[PDB]
């Protein structure tokens, strides 16, 4: 699909059974979701942005569906106000910027 | 151009005759540049990111060139760690996400 940028690029995702809304974010290195439980072990990580840093939990090899496109990669979980799909998963679904 | 996302989408921009590196960022409503000097009057704005909120200076009707594409619009200036080209300007240059 082609997604214009007049409004926030919000899409439906599926992860761990649940359907969520997330932002397709070319300015995020990593994918960060609001608090939830995921399978497997985790390790702490600090991530930074506008306003400073937050502590998140890192889960690896997580399956995700983004607009019906499946992908696998690292997912971070923590106190983010918005679900963020970062470049680590954007590449897997074949997402590019075009102008 | 078509920009893939294996690396950060960092491009050259030009503002006030100066070249800078900036991040093409679909997860940013607004364009926010690192501390610098612009002409004209500014008004206050607060913007939130992953780590909390920052205070920035809002300048309107600013000339900025993004990868050779001219845009004229709102530019915020403040304590961002990176120059960010947000949706307000991505739309002007005709940028879309595609997969
Ligand atoms: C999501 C993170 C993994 C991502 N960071 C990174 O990729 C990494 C690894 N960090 C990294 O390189 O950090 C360098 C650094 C160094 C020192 C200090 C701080 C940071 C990130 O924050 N990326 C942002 C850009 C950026 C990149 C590097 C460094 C600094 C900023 C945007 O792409 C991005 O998408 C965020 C996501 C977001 C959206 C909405 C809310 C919160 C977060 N949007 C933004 O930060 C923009 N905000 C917005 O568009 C607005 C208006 N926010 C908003 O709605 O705020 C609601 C809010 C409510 C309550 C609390 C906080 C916010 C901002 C650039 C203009
Ligand atoms: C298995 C888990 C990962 C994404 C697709 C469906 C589900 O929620
Ligand atoms: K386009
Ligand atoms: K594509």
């Amino acid at each position: 699909p082609q997604i214009t940028l007049w409004k926030r690029p919000l899409v439906t995702i599926k992860i761990g059974g649940q359907l969520k809304e997330a932002l397709l974010d070319t300015g995020a290195d990593d994918t960060v979701l609001e608090e939830m439980n995921l399978p497997g072990r985790w390790k702490p990580k600090m991530i930074g942005g506008i306003g400073g840093f937050i502590k998140v939990r890192q889960y690896d090899q997580i399956l995700i569906e983004i607009c019906g496109h499946k992908a696998i990669g690292t997912v971070l979980v923590g106190p983010t106000p918005v679900n963020i799909i970062g470049r680590n998963l954007l590449t897997q679904i074949g997402c590019t910027l075009n102008f």
